[PDB]
């Protein structure tokens, strides 16, 4: 047996709650397991095994099928990226402003959702998959194409033997459940972003909040959408992390795309944008995809929670001067 | 060879541009294929395979596998009723309100997705596989369960050995026919039914016609939008039909609606509204389905086509004093 000091990952794992969490330092240090031990981790933190009588081995099991299914091929779109945002959406769920908001039902539904929202993404968008005519495409009606996939798999994995951790759920809690993260998962689709957004800003309009700073969220509707406006913007947290952390996201994004690209080119197809490796600006795009969707998203996040997003908020204007203003890569 | 006054099937079939057509005389004539000799009679009255370069070999072999896909143990959703709505649209789309307005690319989607609309139906509702955890509800993450299916399986069976009827469409026409296909089917989901007519009453209050009765529809959105909504009318015009042939309509629901009302008692479920043999208001539904369904959709289906649909509408309002005045069946 270790000591304290020799248990690298344990330590590791003791920054769960922070933003910024060295997670490339635990998918190495676990083996190429961060999406098993982050939502183990997360699980025990928030006492959900014993809330929703969730069986140890039976949760190990499912995290494990679930991370399987993540293809480790893909540089963005991994068990990695996977376990960022279950640890992301974590942390925002324990903001100030939301301080005893949502139910544990609502929270099991946005860290699994969190945690199944990419499951078996081949690294190549939507739209790619509806121009070349793929299965899911066909499948799906050209609709939501990965997003309805994600769900269908996430779901379905809950089946194979020992992995079905809602077990102990009532029928009723099961279908909450059930409703809520196909809601929060449908949500993460880029196509839906700009009404997401629109539709956000009038709900911070109209917000209301205790005396001491807690929103008051009455509804059903009212919360999913914080939720899935929450996981939305946990999946595009990369630009509020501490730069040593963005910078090898880029990297992966970038990567994956020019994949993408060069599949497109050998089909002999037009390359998408940001997708042709002989004629990229990395920095240029970085600075256009916080101007134009992160920076409006965090804004209005750090709206609805003010002031709890204050720091994110900087960290994201920081990041956004340095792409600016670096050297060409 | 046989006479004209021989040939009952093609006596029949010259009735195709009229609203009462003998749909099941003609699927008892055609040896059970209503769907397969209307559609081909249809594509030749409008000189569809001619101005698409259908190859009537083609057609004939995916209109037969198509039919084959409605299942003949089930008493409403089957080929007849397919065949009932594409005859149905057939005649809605020779309404004079809408003289020369569609291109032949939109009547091609809209008789397509009235062909398919229905494909492989089980028999069973939407909340009939949700409620039971179907493969189908898993798949489609509960959301237009059966209209994602009919969609899906009549694009797949296009692939099926010489049943790609659109294989001289250019690339850029068969991606609009798809778009189209897919929204016109979608559109069929009754849980979208309050919204669509929502919207369709309001694209009333705002339409523009020629000075000779001709509706103005500039855009796709418009032009969308009124295709919607007569498939969905034609999927929804068995009460303003010929009484003879509304009673069948009427008794093949029932029989379909016992029949899920049979599964989910021995399955042990509640009974869902409608659906339980011992306990039926057949000609008090159909009052309250003319009441609170068809007759406000149809009403403003005849605002928007005004004058052309008021016999239409007069055999409902007839067809609903004969069910509310019968002797209970
Ligand atoms: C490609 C450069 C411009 C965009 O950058 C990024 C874009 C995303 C969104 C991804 C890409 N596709 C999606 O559906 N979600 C995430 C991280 C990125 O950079 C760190
Ligand atoms: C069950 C009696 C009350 C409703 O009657 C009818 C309902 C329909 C709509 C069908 C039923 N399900 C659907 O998705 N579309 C069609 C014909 C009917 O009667 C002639
Ligand atoms: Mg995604
Ligand atoms: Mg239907
Ligand atoms: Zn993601
Ligand atoms: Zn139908």
């Amino acid at each position: 047996h270790m000591t304290e000091q020799e248990d690298v990952l344990a330590k590791e794992l003791e920054d769960v709650n922070k933003w910024g969490l060295h997670v490339f330092r635990i998918a190495e240090l676990s083996g190429n397991r961060p999406l098993t031990v982050i939502m183990h981790t997360i699980f025990q933190e928030r006492d959900l095994l014993k809330t929703f009588k969730i069986p140890v081995d039976t949760l190990i099991t499912y995290l494990m099928t679930l991370e399987d299914h993540y293809h480790a091929d893909v540089a963005y779109h991994n068990n990695i990226h996977a376990a960022d945002v279950v640890q992301s959406t974590h942390v925002l769920l324990s903001t100030p402003a939301l301080e005893a908001v949502f139910t544990d039902l609502e929270i099991l539904a946005a860290i699994f959702a969190s945690a199944i929202h990419d499951v078996d993404h081949p690294g190549v968008s939507n739209q790619f998959l509806i121009n070349t005519n793929s299965e899911l495409a066909l499948m799906y009606n050209d609709s939501s194409v990965l997003e309805n996939h994600h769900l269908a798999v996430g779901f379905k994995l809950l089946q194979e033997e020992n992995c079905d951790i809602f077990q102990n759920l009532t029928k009723k809690q099961r279908q909450s459940l059930r409703k809520m993260v196909i809601d929060i998962v449908l949500a993460t689709d880029m196509s839906k972003h700009m009404n997401l957004l629109a539709d956000l800003k009038t709900m911070v309009e109209t917000k209301k909040v205790t005396s001491s700073g807690v929103l008051l969220l009455d509804n059903y509707s009212d919360r999913i959408q914080v939720l899935q406006n929450m996981v939305h913007c946990a999946d595009l947290s990369n630009p509020t992390k501490p730069l040593q952390l963005y910078r090898q996201w880029t990297d992966r994004i970038m990567e994956e795309f020019f994949r993408q690209g060069d599949r497109e080119r050998e089909r002999g197809m037009e390359i998408s944008p940001m997708c042709d490796k002989h004629n990229a600006s990395v920095e240029k795009s970085q600075v256009g995809f916080i101007d134009y969707i992160v920076h409006p998203l965090w804004e209005t996040w750090a709206d609805l929670v003010h002031p709890d997003a204050q720091d994110i908020l900087d960290t994201l204007e920081d990041n956004r001067e340095w792409y600016q203003s670096t050297i060409p890569q």
